[PDB]
C-alpha cells in the first residue's frame, strides 16, 4: 500500500531534485577546477 | 703645514674606498633592481 501524503510529494521533489542536479553540474560546476585561478607564481 | 700621521693615511684609504666603490658599483650593484623578482602574479 501507499500514502498520498508521503509518496507523491516525495517522489515529485526527488526528481526536481534530480533535474536541478543535471542543470547544476554540467554548466555551473563544470570548470570549477579550470577556472580556480590563485595570484602566485608558485 | 701637513702631519704624515694624518694626512698621508687619510688620502690613501679615501683612494683605497674610490676603487672599491668603483669596483662594486659598475658591476656588483648594477642589476640590484633588474634581477630584483617577487614570487607574486602582482
Amino acid at each position: 500500500h501507499s500514502t498520498a501524503i508521503g509518496g507523491v510529494w516525495l517522489s515529485v521533489i526527488f526528481i526536481f531534485r534530480i533535474m536541478v542536479l543535471v542543470v547544476a553540474a554540467e554548466s555551473v560546476w563544470g570548470d570549477e577546477k579550470s577556472s580556480f585561478i590563485c595570484n602566485t607564481l608558485q
